[PDB]
């Protein structure tokens, strides 16, 4: 746990609520080391006066993130459990979630998105890298979709990089998930493959002519999404394959990062 002092620590303005108490967009000093200087972070805060059982949810929070050590998760980068309120220091992404990253460059101007398929391919890749370290670390997701992923920058010119971040959703599970409540890495492969219909689709939401009880019969019923306008047909190819009805059918983590690295390539070399 990376213990921080908070004296360096400046919470400067409301980002949202999340789920323990209210979540900030603040600074820290020297949080990477002595020499570091300002670095924007997100502070992640436990409300004073919360109860021990909610103190105990927080700081098995806490646990969970310090193991995460990769370009494409979401970074912990200290802990203020000592004093309330408690704090989770992360990394500030300030392209804010990829739900609203997505969906702002669809409606922008109807010149076109402000994406591109190759923006998109490395969405998909980026968090398709993320996934398959999650797998080599026997970590079970859970929640994989759009609105947990963070992106970097705010506008849709600079490099960017996409990370997943926050650790029912009907229309992101599997079918074992929600017959008999089973979440596996398999179930994770599930969700993938929704999630990069959400990429390609540009933040449009899952089976939007299904209620959420009709999803989830549908689902259980051999129902799949429709594929997304002008896809091309290696990524709808990997979609169908993550939405096997047999969990053992879907592919890995790794070997979806080779189709997506393989149709990358592909297209690139055209
Ligand atoms: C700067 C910024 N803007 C965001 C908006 C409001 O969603 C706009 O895209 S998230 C965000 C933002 C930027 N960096 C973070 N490290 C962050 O983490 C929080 C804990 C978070 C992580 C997630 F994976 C999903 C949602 C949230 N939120 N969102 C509100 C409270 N927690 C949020």
């Amino acid at each position: 746990l990376p213990a921080f002092p908070r004296e360096k620590l400046t919470l400067r303005l409301l980002l949202g609520s999340g789920a323990f108490g209210e979540v900030y967009e603040g600074t820290a000093v020297d949080i990477l080391g002595v020499g570091s200087g300002e670095i924007k972070v997100a502070v992640k805060t436990l409300k004073k006066g919360s109860t021990d059982q909610e103190k105990i949810e927080f700081l098995k929070e806490a646990h969970l993130m310090s193991k995460f050590n990769h370009p494409n998760i979401l970074k912990q980068l200290g802990v203020c459990l000592l004093n309330e309120p408690q704090y989770i220091i992360l990394e500030l992404m300030e392209g804010g979630d990829l739900l609203t990253y997505l969906r702002k460059a669809r409606m922008a101007t109807f010149y076109g998105p402000l994406l591109t398929l190759v923006d998109l391919v490395d969405l998909c890749v980026d968090i398709s890298k993320g996934c398959v370290y999650l797998e080599r670390m026997h970590f079970i997701h859970r929640d994989l979709a759009a609105r947990n992923c963070l992106v970097s920058v705010k506008d849709y010119t600079s490099p960017r990089i996409v990370k997943i971040g926050d650790f029912l959703p009907v229309r992101w599970m599997a079918p074992e998930s929600l017959m008999d409540g089973i979440f596996t890495t398999q179930s994770d492969v599930w969700s993938f493959g929704i999630l990069i219909w959400e990429i390609l689709t540009l933040g449009h939401q899952p089976y939007p002519a299904h209620s959420n009880l009709d999803v989830l019969n549908y689902v259980q019923t051999g129902g799949r999404l429709e594929p997304p306008r002008n896809c091309p047909d290696d990524l709808w190819n990997l979609m169908t394959q993550c939405w096997a009805q047999e969990p053992d059918q879907r592919p890995t983590f790794h070997r979806i990062q080779d189709q997506l690295q393989l149709f990358r390539n592909f297209f690139l070399n055209s």
